[PDB]
DNA sequence: AAAAAGACTT
DNA sequence: GGAAAAATTTTT
DNA sequence: AAAAATTTTTCCAAGTCTTTTT
């Protein structure tokens, strides 16, 4: 029965507390190891042999990468033989001393023939596996908290695999190993039924730690830290804080010139640690630029954000581009994705940034006596709740706001305002650095929606050939009688004008999202008061922005702030 | 403090 | 999330 | 149909800021 809870209305928690009842039936875990047949064989310097089952797991998931290159590069390959020998028994140790004398050749093709079979299913046999799916999502995949039933995001836990992550990872080949229940801590309420541990296996501890958002908690071997499974964004507990953020976004507007105007002051300030703050502030509210964090050498891949930049990452310019003082960035950022703008800045930054990279060797750091504690609690003492994190929500909503005003035409048609609005949020992804779109694909497809468009053209040329045969008949066969042809066929190509505007429209849309990913801005960095308020201003359908999860995620905003709504 | 943990976003 | 996969749905 | 374009699941990390230990 529908029912849609507004968790909007109600009053919110005092300090701390995120709940009072918490129940649910724990996570669902990946399925136990199923060992390879007998004609699959595994050769060790042309000789074969079958490997034990903890150690020939380690090795499928070698033989289903190995069309990668990754499995070429010497780092991975050490790693993951490392952890392949942990893995093995004392005889299969003594054999296998290299990983290039191993031929998985065999095994790279039973997966690969596994997967056509997979694929290539019975009618019976697939709408068998999708109810098997759906009765998981039923009973593991919602919690009961607080009076109300919410959906979990990550009920499973992710299967053993080999890390990989982003960019030049020091850690790219270590086994991920299995999470068995022994590692999960249990967090739910005092009166609620603790969810039964898998037969012959035990938890690790049941905890009612009221103070925090978790219902699961386990330790990743790779890094070290701790892994969660929190609640989906349509929930309570993660809409609330979601609500919150674009609130202290909206707090900053109110005070985001006073910022302003302190820091430009700043950099003629007396002290060199008071300067390099208020230039990396200005770095952060001009290019939208991560706070950057202090990570340990070896455990990550080597990306920077502001106050960890070096002063091999600026190249300083007093010409260039035709433009005066500009500064050329080129970096790697988070997920390792590199960030390149030539942007000129202002007199003051541009001989502050001069003398922070003097007499320094290119590894050293930028922004000395600076790092992302000092930087934060500095914009505590100008506003309450302020991070650095800020600017970049507030950078991204007041830019979606004013460019939808500048973009949005009144006398247009509802799917060329879309193309309006994706236009706006396209500024939103070209300044916070999101990119590509599947352009391996957008090649033969972009032409083949060229060939649809063309197909539509002439039937609206044939429209306008027999408007003009009515036009030219309704004068030697009369008017008023012969004339209710000339009306009905005024209306053919209106209806095919607006369709052909629809289509050519969906053109320009998909050919300009090439090197830009509307997606994390769209969930992560925009206010969804901003668009619904534009939605019932200008009449445009909510389903034709936000499909079904945004829209579930967004309840909200959609119920709360009307056309009149000003972030 | 200030590393290390932990608890969330992105 | 972004990309690859699988699931649908719409073209030929 | 049977192919092909779409849409929807599915695979998998890494930042930020806070709070505890040392
Ligand atoms: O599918 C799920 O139920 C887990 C969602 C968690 N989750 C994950 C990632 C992510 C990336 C950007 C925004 C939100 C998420 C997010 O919310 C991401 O890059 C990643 C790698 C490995 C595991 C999980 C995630």
């Amino acid at each position: 029965e529908e029912q849609k809870w507004k968790w909007w209305e109600e009053e919110r928690y005092p300090e701390g507390i995120k709940w009072k009842f918490l129940e649910h039936k724990g996570p669902v875990f990946a399925p136990p190891y199923e060992p390879l047949p007998e004609n699959v064989k595994f050769y060790y310097d042309g000789k074969v042999m079958k490997l034990s089952p903890k150690a020939e797991e380690v090795a499928t998931f070698f033989a289903k990468m190995l069309d990668h290159e990754y499995t070429t590069k010497e780092i991975f390959r050490k790693n993951f033989f490392k952890d392949w020998r942990k893995e093995m028994t004392n005889e299969e140790k003594n054999i296998i001393t290299n990983l290039s004398k191993c031929d998985f050749t065999q095994m790279s093709q039973y997966f690969k023939a596994q997967t056509e079979a997979r694929k290539q299913m019975s009618k019976e046999e697939k709408l068998k596996i999708k109810e098997e799916n759906e009765k998981l999502l039923k009973e593991y995949g919602f919690c009961i908290m607080d009076n109300h039933k919410e959906r979990i995001a990550n009920f499973k836990i992710e299967p053993p695999g080999l890390f990989r992550g982003r960019g030049n990872h020091p850690k790219m080949g270590m086994l991920k190993r299995r999470i068995m229940p022994e590692d999960i801590i249990i967090n739910c309420s005092k009166d609620a039924k603790v969810p039964s541990p898998p037969p012959g296996h035990k938890w690790k501890e049941v905890r009612h730690d009221n103070k925090v958002t978790w219902l699961v908690s386990w330790t990743e071997n790779i890094q070290g830290s701790i892994k969660y499974i929190m609640l989906n964004p349509s929930s309570r507990i993660k809409g609330e804080k979601d609500w919150q953020k674009y609130e202290t976004a909206r707090r900053l507007k109110k005070c985001v010139d006073k910022i302003r105007n302190q820091y430009r002051e700043d950099w003629k300030s007396k002290e060199m640690k008071v300067r390099q703050r208020a230039v990396a502030l200005y770095f952060i509210d001009k290019l939208a630029l991560r706070a950057g964090n202090e990570k340990e050498e070896g455990e990550t891949a080597d990306t920077v954000g502001c106050c960890s930049l070096r002063v091999e990452h600026i190249n300083l310019h007093p010409e260039l581009d035709g433009q005066e003082y500009v500064v050329e960035f080129d970096f790697l950022g988070k997920d390792s994705i590199r960030y390149y703008n030539k942007v000129p800045v202002e007199k003051r930054v541009f001989k502050n940034l001069q003398l922070f990279m003097e007499n320094k060797q290119p590894e050293d750091d930028l922004f000395d006596r600076l790092n992302t504690g000092i930087l934060n609690k500095h914009l505590q003492d100008l506003m309450e709740g302020l991070t650095a994190k800020v600017f970049r929500t507030y950078n991204a909503s007041i830019t979606l706001q004013q460019q939808l005003k500048e973009l949005t035409a009144p006398d247009e048609n509802i799917p060329a305002k879309i193309l309006s609005y994706n236009r706006a949020n396209r500024a939103v992804a070209i300044l916070c650095n999101h990119q590509r779109a599947p352009p391996k694909t957008f090649e033969k497809s972009m032409m083949n929606l060229q060939t649809k468009i063309d197909a539509k053209k002439e039937q609206l040329a044939d429209a306008r050939r027999d408007l003009k045969s009515a036009k030219a008949d309704a004068k030697v066969m009369k008017d008023a009688k012969t004339k209710k042809v000339v009306e009905s066929k005024k209306k053919a190509v209106q209806r095919l004008e607006e369709q052909l505007m629809k289509l050519e429209v969906q053109a320009t849309d998909r050919e300009e999202n090439k090197q830009i990913a509307l997606g994390t801005s769209k969930l992560n960095y925009l206010d969804p008061r901003i668009t619904v308020a534009w939605c019932k201003k200008w009449g445009v359908p909510i389903e034709k922005i936000y499909n079904k999860t945004q829209r579930e995620k967004f309840a909200w905003a959609i119920d709360m702030a009307d056309e009149d709504y000003e972030f």
